RNA sequence: GUGGGAUUGUGAAGGGAUCUCGCAGGUAUCGUGAGGGAAGUAUGGGGUAGUACGAGAGGAACUCCCAUGCCGUGCCUCUAGUUUCUGGGGUU
C-alpha cells in the first residue's frame, strides 16, 4: 500500500489520461475516469498511462450523486490490453476494472465484482481480501 | 639510352632536326590509431528500523538486495499490427 513501480514487474501500459473504466466494488459507482497516474514521470507529449496494480486518480462520471464531481483514489484490477508475465504467458481481461481507494491503499466499499489480477492483489492486500478470485 | 607520338595553316612521296610522353609498379589480405565523435541518467521498494535523535509528538541515512521511469543500441523466439504469398476458403 505504498509506492508500486519499483515492486512490480513492467506490466504493459493500458489505460492513458481520459480512459473510462468499470468500477468493481460496491461503493456505489459504476464507471471512473482516469485523471492522472502515481508515480508519472514526465514525457513530453506522452500521456500518463495506467496499468494493474497502479494507482490513479479518477473522477465518478456515473454512479451515486455523492460520489461525483470529486478527485478519488482508484487501483486498476483488470485491463483489456494483454501484458506478459516472466513465465512467458500473455494475458488479458475481458473488460477495464478499477476499485476505489483511500489514498492510503484501503479498498472503500466491502466487495469486489469479477476476478482480480495477480499483479495487483500482490501490491494491495486489502483488495485481495475481496476478492473472488486472483487470476 | 630505349619505346611511343607529334610539329604551323596553299599539293605528293621520301630524308633530317626539334619537341612531348612512358620506362616499375600492380593486385589481395591482416592490422596500427593520430585526430574527430562520444552516453547513460534518475526514482521507488526491501532491509537498516519505528532504530539513531527526541519529554512527547514524530522520525532518518550508507553497505547490500530487488524493481522501475526516461534515454540509447539492437533484435523478431513469443504476443500484437500489417497481406498484391489477391495462399485457402466463403459471398453479391
Ligand atoms: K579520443
Ligand atoms: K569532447
Ligand atoms: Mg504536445
Ligand atoms: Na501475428
Amino acid at each position: 500500500q505504498a509506492n508500486v513501480k519499483g515492486c512490480r514487474f513492467r506490466v504493459s501500459v493500458a489505460l492513458p489520461v481520459g480512459a473510462v473504466v468499470n468500477c468493481a466494488d460496491n461503493t456505489g459507482a459504476k464507471n471512473l475516469y482516469v485523471i492522472s497516474v502515481k508515480g508519472y514521470h514526465g514525457r513530453l507529449n506522452r500521456l500518463p498511462s495506467a496499468a494493474l496494480g497502479d494507482m490513479v486518480m479518477c473522477s465518478v462520471k456515473k454512479g451515486k450523486p455523492e460520489l461525483r464531481k470529486k478527485v478519488l483514489n482508484a487501483v486498476i484490477i483488470r485491463q483489456r490490453k494483454s501484458w506478459r508475465r516472466k513465465d512467458g504467458t500473455v494475458i488479458y481481461f475481458e473488460d477495464n476494472a478499477g476499485v476505489i481507494v483511500n489514498p492510503k491503499g484501503e479498498m472503500k466499499g466491502s466487495g469486489i465484482a469479477g476476478p482480480v489480477a495477480k499483479e495487483s492483489a500482490d501490491l494491495w492486500p486489502k483488495i485481495s481480501t475481496h476478492a473472488p478470485a486472483i487470476v
